């Protein structure tokens, strides 16, 4: 059980992260200041400064959520799913607004022309890549610690996660940068390719 | 002037390698860096925000080669074909790139040196896509504008560069198989059969 006091903390962080975003996208980046940001959130500057650094940092907490929420759905969807079945489901279930579309094409824009939210949304590639490598490994050792880990190792798997992880983050970032409504679908026809994948080979 | 400069930046970063490689990044500075290149710390941040992007053109030989062998594959050569050719031609014995193992695996220990080679794979697949769409576009200069818009491109070209660099960190970080090139073309079959068009 987590403390009432921490569970109101990360409430708060959330309702300035989600201020950040709201601003990022009516009035872009370089207009917005942390104040207006603790504004928006309706807190006391020193409570934005109790959370975030800058307010690049204070979105920094977005990209990461809805990564880890599909990596999670991917390793809990039902055992007898196959690998697409699961990454396809864990799709639909976690990345369909949960993010709004206007809000992710202008975080996935701003991972672009932000140099600190460019590192941000590479950090966030690179441990989405290492949690689906863990979630495959998981869904394949039927609960044999030491098979999860050799899987885990495998080059098979390290390959096959980034090609999930390229299956949304091509979606994303073209959908974001071309004038489509649905990256979801794109998403969904990329995974498509990991249908009859050689885990062995 | 600007060969001048280009050879400046390419002097530092093979010191930055050097450095990285006989004693390793926490014990290397910019300023050690910038006078084993002969260069003031000055001009070393006027190429270089962080000891760390010095390496980007060494990273940046590799994936340019493999980008142009893609480009210059014999015409007639399907997509897959061209990608299967360019990474033979990159990937075989080329000179002695052992240099190359050692930096990828340096990148498996140092955060900040596995941002810097996951930017050069990142940048390398916008190049993929226009080498793909040039070869697709019968010469037609405004149908590769078209074609390097397509998602499908987008996606095959992030798949390719990920087959390769899957291979290249897995090769790098095992035992002194020389060559990442049979695990990077295995990776490629998952391309077999893809709609490079609607």
């Amino acid at each position: 059980m987590v403390s009432l006091t921490e569970r109101r903390k990360a409430e708060t962080r959330m309702e300035i992260a989600r201020a950040a975003a709201r601003l990022f996208v009516g009035q872009g980046l370089r207009a917005t200041r942390a104040e207006d940001i603790a504004r928006a959130a309706g807190v006391a500057p020193r409570t934005f400064y109790r959370y975030f650094a800058t307010k690049e940092e204070a979105v920094a907490p977005l990209y990461a959520l809805g990564a880890e929420r599909w990596v999670r759905a991917v390793r809990e969807a039902p055992a007898e799913l196959s690998p697409p079945e699961a990454l396809e489901r864990a799709v639909r279930h976690t990345l369909t607004p949960a993010p709004s579309w206007e809000w992710a094409r202008t975080l996935i824009r701003l991972a672009e022309s932000s140099p600190a939210l460019r590192k941000v949304w590479a950090e966030v590639c690179h441990s989405t890549e290492r949690g689906l490598v863990q979630a495959l490994a998981a869904r394949m050792s039927g609960g044999d610690d030491n098979v999860a880990v050799r899987l885990a190792a495998s080059p098979r798997l390290h390959f096959a996660a980034a090609v999930a992880g390229a299956s949304v983050r091509v979606a994303a970032e073209h959908w974001a940068s071309s004038s489509a409504r649905s990256p979801l679908e794109q998403a969904l026809l990329n995974l498509e390719v990991l249908r009859g994948f050689a885990w062995e080979a």
